[PDB]
């Protein structure tokens, strides 16, 4: 038993896929969906501090299963869930700041941005780990 698939990051119970490639945020939904996973949403501070790191040592643009499009201002998680109001801190200086409509959440540098829901970047899945 293994608690994770090959190339898999086990982090508190749950698996995280890094991609070596780009998407839109449309495609990367899919992506993750079809290795039965999630565009990662983040459910607590240290899991934050955990994606955060691994974006910025590896200076990729990465995105996160969270958008406005629903609503311009009003950020949702893929799987439903609201943005709390202690999940603010994260985006950086100036942001959101929807220039030139931006709907879709990324990590960039130490914190989060707003940026093209088009545009290609890297992406997180996220599923849970098997118990072993
Ligand atoms: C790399 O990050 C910058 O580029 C991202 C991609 O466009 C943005 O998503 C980020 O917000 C941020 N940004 C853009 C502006 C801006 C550009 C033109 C005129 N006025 C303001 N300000 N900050
Ligand atoms: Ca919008
Ligand atoms: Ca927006
Ligand atoms: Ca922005």
């Amino acid at each position: 038993c293994h608690p994770c698939p090959w190339e898999w990051t086990f982090f508190q119970g749950n698996c995280y896929f890094m991609s070596n490639s780009q998407r839109n945020w449309h495609d990367s939904i899919t992506a993750c969906k079809e290795v039965g996973a999630q565009l990662v949403v983040i459910k607590s501070a240290e899991e934050q501090n955990f994606l955060q790191l691994q974006s910025s040592r590896s200076n990729r643009f990465t995105w996160m299963g969270l958008s406005d499009l629903n609503q311009e201002g009003t950020w949702q998680w893929v799987d439903g869930s609201p943005l709390l109001p202690s999940f603010k801190q994260y985006w950086n200086r100036g942001e959101p700041n929807n220039v030139g409509e931006e709907d879709c959440a990324e990590f960039s540098g130490n914190g989060w941005n707003d940026d093209k829901c088009n545009l290609a970047k890297f992406w997180i899945c996220k599923k849970s780990a098997a118990s072993c």
